[PDB]
RNA sequence: GGCCUGUGUGCAGGUGGUGCAUGGCUGUCGUCAGCUCGUGUCGUGAGAUGUUGGGUUAAGUCCCGCAACGAGCGCAACCCUUGU
């Protein structure tokens, strides 16, 4: 099960995937064959899994959680901030900071201050 | 009974020792800029992190990027005197 189709996916670029001198995984699953020293976006990965997250997520976002928008790119900065203005959801802006979600409790007496 | 005369009984007192038994008080490094805690992550553990690195300061005073986020006792300042 398809979501929206080929050539009108096609238009604005469709093989990304980085550089050559750092890939490291072990994956021979997923790894093809060389030309130009680089890869290819995969095809049966993304429609299986693509599948499986629809029906599943579907499930848990009937169960009923919430995610921050926490964006921090300076490429979309204003584009997020536009959706998040559109959507009303709360974010934030320009860092992760080290050791909030599991230190939570005094991240508690910020909300306090604030 | 106030009171003081004695008798002794409880005694009362020590500038006699331990300041390395103690408290209190005080000088000192030093009015030098630091010293710690929370909860966390790291480490088997002692412990680290924060408090590293630049700009910057009379100073852990301040800004910027980061397993740190936060805070206190400090430095500043409301005290006195002088200066209009």
């Amino acid at each position: 099960m398809a979501v929206v189709t080929m050539k009108q996916l096609l238009d604005s670029g469709a093989h990304f995937g980085h550089q050559t001198r750092r890939w490291n995984p072990k994956m021979k699953r997923f790894i093809f064959t060389d030309r130009n020293g680089i890869y290819i976006i995969d095809l049966q990965q993304t429609l299986t899994y693509i599948d499986k997250a629809y029906e599943f997520v579907k499930e848990t976002v009937a169960h009923g959680g919430t995610v921050l928008f926490v964006g921090t790119k300076k490429q979309a900065q204003e584009s997020i901030a536009e959706e998040a203005t559109r959507v009303g959801m709360p974010y934030v802006n320009q860092r992760w900071l080290g050791g909030m979600l599991t230190n939570f409790s005094t991240v508690h007496k910020r909300l306090q201050r604030l």
